[PDB]
Formats: structure tokens, sequence, C-alpha cells
RNA sequence: UGACA
């Protein structure tokens, strides 16, 4: 009961996560809190196991949205992660997980770990990588 | 000088 957090999960997606997160919270409230849980804290995408740091989750894309490839290959999240890695995303229709390194603009130490993820696909992490060297 | 978006 009113149990929240996560002490680094060992595998489960964002999705999985925020879909426990939406069955408790309101509407509004529940995009807000979510996020600051996901937010600053980072991902691990399944298809290529690689983890970003997820600083916005896009409470708006689908696992659907697409974009052309090479010569114009018009592939969506679920095809280029299930054709080329095979990581069946499923649901289909949650948000997605802009992660950006949002570095503090101060000095010159860029923030890493940018990328556009499948809410079914980031093993919620802990890394919260800061790593920038500002 | 935004490293499988």
């Amino acid at each position: 009961c009113t149990d929240v957090s996560h002490k680094v999960l060992r595998s489960e997606t964002v999705l999985d996560f925020m879909f426990n997160f939406y069955h408790q919270t309101e509407e509004h409230k529940f995009q807000e809190q979510v996020s600051k849980e996901l937010i600053g804290l980072v991902v691990l995408t399944k298809y290529n196991n690689k983890t970003y740091r997820v600083d916005d989750i896009d409470w708006d894309q689908n696992p659907k949205s697409t974009f052309k490839k090479a010569d114009g290959s018009e592939v969506s999240f679920l095809e280029y992660y299930r054709k080329q890695y095979n990581q069946e995303i499923t649901d289909l229709k949650q948000p997605v997980l802009v992660s950006q390194p949002k570095r503090r603009r101060g000095p010159g130490g860029t923030l890493p770990g940018p990328a556009m993820l499948i809410p079914e696909l980031c093993y919620l992490t802990g890394l919260t990588d800061k790593m920038r060297n500002d």
C-alpha cells in the first residue's frame, strides 16, 4: 500500500512500470509523477540492451511512430525494433521516452544518452547517469 | 561537435 519508487529492478520495461503507475495516481497527476520517476533517470533498450537517460517521457507518440529508412523505407518503432532486433513491442499504445542529455549548458560537459525509446522495452534502471564533466 | 533516434 502507498508504495513507490523501485531500487533498480532486474527486468521490466518502463511501460510495465508507468503501467502500475497508471493504476494509481489520477490523470493529470499521473503523467506529472510518472515522468518525475523516469525523468533524470535512465532506461534499458531491450532490443539493443542500451541504456539512455530519460529526461522526458513523450506522452504523445506511441510505439507505432514511423520514419523513413536509408532509401526512405517508412518503418515504425514497432517495426524498426521488431524487424531489426525482434523485441516485440506488443503494448503498441503507450507513450515514448525522450531521452535527452539536457546538459547544464554550464562550461562544456555535454551530457550523453539521447534516444527515442519504447516504454515497452526500457528495462527500468537507476543509472541516472550524470557523466558530463561540467 | 547531440554514437543503433
